[PDB]
């Protein structure tokens, strides 16, 4: 019952979770092997199951990674089955969350083939109150191609949008949530539908155009309040219901931001290959290994 933990050379160095996850696996008796999804020498048929941990370059070659996952599902069991994978790797899931009553950041999806500039202008027209907005691909991570713009910069942003559509990605337009500048965001980690821990992550989009990447210095242990955990758990339940999942998500991370209302709303959610912040909790890794141990029974 060897367990494959998927990563890739470029991403393994920033997967702070792998070291502690491997020890936890050791503690629950499961033999895990770290595998690069682009390593053609891997016989995926050898594994009992596979878990996608940090194949984070998928953001650079989405179709390629999705194809990889698809091919792997034929030779071995995926802890996160394909339906979940395709759905979790596209921020369009924010609309499904909204349909389930889960509070999310007002989100507008621009599909390939759309008029980039018109799309941006209609967006700003519908939200005359948004002083700034953000452009981002629905299929990305680690701040990839994410940018902040003052509403007067529609044309430049439309060019950013066009660049993304050209690569065949859907683009999401959202108003810039003002509280993020001073209160960043809160990322909650769950295991089998149960809250484990959270962290605070500083803002990534600087007013001066700088776009940061969530490195360790941008994170710190945080205790999510009732409301935040309540929203996070709703987002997860909505995901379980939407996909018809028989079991809770082995693990997941729900990122929340503060609205003007003060109440929390989902920024993004990671259910396929999330950074879990295991090293910021005293038993998060054990809870993850245990949840995995239950799936392998
Ligand atoms: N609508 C928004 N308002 C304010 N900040 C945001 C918004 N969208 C994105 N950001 C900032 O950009 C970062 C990355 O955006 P995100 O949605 O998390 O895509 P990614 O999957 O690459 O992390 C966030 O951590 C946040 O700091
Ligand atoms: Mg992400
Ligand atoms: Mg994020």
């Amino acid at each position: 019952g060897i367990l494959a933990l998927v990563t890739d050379a470029v991403s393994l160095p920033i997967d702070y979770d792998m070291p502690p996850l491997l020890e936890a696996c050791r503690t629950v008796g499961i033999t895990a092997e770290v595998c690069d999804w682009e390593d053609g020498t891997v016989d995926w048929s050898r594994f009992e199951a596979v878990v996608f941990r940090s194949p984070w370059t998928w953001a650079e070659r989405q179709a390629e990674f999705l194809a990889f996952c698809e091919r792997v599902s034929h030779v071995t069991r995926l802890i996160t089955p394909m339906p979940l994978v395709r759905w979790a790797l596209d921020k369009r899931y924010l609309a499904d969350l909204a349909a389930h009553g889960v509070p999310v950041i007002p989100t507008t999806v621009v599909a390939p083939g759309s008029d980039a500039l018109a799309a941006v202008r209609d967006f700003l027209a519908a939200r005359p109150e948004a002083r700034e907005f953000v452009v981002k691909p629905t299929d990305g991570c680690y701040s990839k191609d994410v940018q902040r713009y003052q509403r007067s910069l529609a044309e430049p942003a439309s060019r950013h949008v066009a660049r993304l559509l050209a690569n065949g990605s859907h683009v999401i337009l959202q108003p810039y949530v003002e509280s993020v500048d001073r209160h960043g965001e809160t990322d909650l980690t769950f295991f089998d539908g149960v809250y484990s821990h959270a962290i605070h992550k500083g803002a990534m989009l600087m007013p001066d155009g700088t776009v940061h990447v969530p490195t360790l210095d941008f994170r710190q242990a945080r205790d999510a309040d009732e409301d935040q955990r309540a929203v996070a758990a709703a987002a997860l339940a909505a995901s379980v219901a939407h996909l018809g999942l028989d079991l809770p998500l082995v693990c997941g991370r729900v990122d929340l931001v503060r609205g003007a209302d003060g109440s929390p709303m989902v920024l993004e959610m990671e259910l396929c290959e999330p950074s879990l912040n295991l090293t910021f909790s005293e038993d998060g890794a054990l809870r993850f290994a245990q949840a995995l141990a239950e799936r392998l029974k």
